[PDB]
């Protein structure tokens, strides 16, 4: 089987993306964060604290015919950003742009923290990183991903990111069609539970390409690119009036300051950021500061190639015995 879905920027600045799923028996659509950086599929829900609830779709497993109370379960995770939520379990029968699972867990949140309920727009999160990582206890549960896995017609799923538009999630299939040139392949570990990998340099601009290991994530969940502070500073230093701001909270430039594009080493392929993907808009309304699509890592501890590196690639998340990555310019 194979599954295929579009996968649509929240706001003008890809803050994120939502990819619509079907869960229930009717089918109850509501619009999830793909991210590859967690192991949990949960949801907004009519067990959701009503005050915490601000404009999303929400999951009613009373109304579905094949939802079940995975009973005793209980699931609770927070993010990298400080994001939080928890409640209780059901399976149920879950789709992906016509790929099914039955019996996938889904999580029915009781409580959401407060960025969750003022984000109007995304629904709940679909992990997709190793379900060694998912919350539920006492017996944790498998990504829609590792469900699927047996009857995909390739053991992969790829995340096609838009760049201020529309991409695609594709389950089971490489679209030979959606990239250039060919797909660099590059090892991963799995040994903290992400897709983890070693890039092999960078380049700012026009600049020489510095061969340096660089370990990090493969996080859609994730929007901006994270690297160590040596080689954001090499980075900003490029950019006419660019700053870090601690009242900010990051890097921050005038946006009549053009962006010099990134580039990202993936085996001895390369990746090109373009300098537009860099800009993620003033900092308040109004305000001529804009704020910078690399960022530090300093203080999280790991690498984070989110959005901004993804959406300039087509990407393979190769879930064979021994996972890979995939990498191709687009
Ligand atoms: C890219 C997006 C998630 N973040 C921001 C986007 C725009 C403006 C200001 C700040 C900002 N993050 C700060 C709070 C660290």
């Amino acid at each position: 089987s194979t599954g295929s879905a579009t996968t649509t920027p929240i706001d003008s600045l890809d803050d994120a993306y939502i990819t619509p799923v079907q869960i229930g028996t009717p089918a109850q659509t509501l619009n999830l964060d793909f991210d590859t950086g967690s192991s949990d599929l949960w949801v907004f829900s009519s067990e959701t604290t009503a005050s915490e609830v601000d404009g999303q779709t929400i999951y009613t497993p009373s109304k579905s015919t094949t939802a079940k109370l995975l009973s005793g379960a209980t699931w609770s995770i927070s993010y990298g950003d400080g994001s939080s939520s928890s409640g209780d379990v059901y399976t149920d029968t879950v789709s992906v742009g016509g790929l099914t699972v039955t019996g996938q867990a889904v999580e029915s949140a009781k409580k959401v923290s407060s960025s969750f309920t003022e984000d109007s727009t995304i629904d709940g999160l679909l992990g997709l990183a190793f379900s060694t990582l998912n919350t539920v206890s006492p017996t944790q549960q498998k990504t829609f991903f590792d469900n699927a896995k047996a009857s995909l017609d390739s053991p992969v799923f790829t995340a096609d990111l838009g760049y201020h538009a529309p991409g695609t999630y594709n389950f089971g299939f490489i679209d030979t069609t959606a990239y250039t040139g060919s797909i660099t392949y590059t090892a991963v570990s799995t040994k903290q539970g992400f897709w983890e990998w070693t890039s092999t340099g960078y380049a700012v601009g026009s600049g020489t390409f510095k061969s340096t290991s660089i370990d990090g994530i493969a996080d859609t969940g994730t929007t901006l690119l994270y690297l160590p502070a040596t080689v954001v500073s090499a980075y900003w230093a490029q950019v006419s009036g660019a700053k870090s701001s601690s009242s900010v909270g990051g890097y921050v430039f005038p946006c009549s300051a053009t962006l010099p594009s990134f580039t990202f080493g993936v085996g001895s392929a390369r990746i090109v950021i373009p300098g537009d993907y860099i800009d993620f808009g003033p900092i308040s309304t109004g305000s001529s500061s804009c704020f910078g699509g690399i960022q530090s890592s300093a203080g999280i501890g790991i690498n984070i190639f989110g959005d901004v590196a993804l959406k300039a690639a087509f990407v393979v998340f190769n879930g064979a015995t021994t996972p890979t990555l995939g990498f191709a310019s687009k």
